[PDB]
């Protein structure tokens, strides 16, 4: 998941979580 907003890990793409910009870093 995203720790910055709660988002489902599958969405993050390109580096960076795709709902809130989070850098990829901040998925846990």
């Amino acid at each position: 998941y995203c720790s910055d907003c709660g988002a489902d890990a599958s969405q993050v793409r390109g580096g960076y979580c795709t709902n809130c910009g989070a850098s990829a870093d901040r998925i846990r």
